[PDB]
């Protein structure tokens, strides 16, 4: 939903 | 996290 959130979610 | 959830989350 946001870029830093995406990184946190994927990792 | 899961594929159908991703679709729902993106759209």
């Amino acid at each position: 939903k946001k870029l830093l959130k995406c990184l946190k979610c994927l990792l």
